[PDB]
RNA sequence: CUCGAUAACC
RNA sequence: GGUUAUCGAG
């Protein structure tokens, strides 16, 4: 519920362009399901598929950036 | 608010 | 033509 924005902090404190976010919309309309790629610094990083809505997809992929962004 | 579904029933 | 309910989206 808070990674989308660390990132998005990231972004500022190392002068970076804002996280472009990638939705993969795909299943019955009702029963839609997300996966996510975040882009920053032009690097692609993958959420954990099959969100329920938009947003928690988003956080995962940014949940993940940080991941690797910690190392 | 609008648009995209699905189940159900008259 | 409806209707009740249920879900996602800008």
């Amino acid at each position: 519920h808070v990674f989308k924005s660390r990132l998005q902090e990231y972004a500022q404190k190392y002068k970076l362009p804002t996280p472009v976010y990638e939705i993969v919309k795909e299943g019955p309309s009702h029963k839609s399901l997300f996966q996510s790629t975040v882009i920053l610094d032009g690097v692609r990083y993958n959420s954990l598929p099959g969100f329920f809505n938009r947003k928690a997809a988003e956080q995962s992929a940014a949940e993940v950036a940080l991941r690797e962004l910690a190392k």
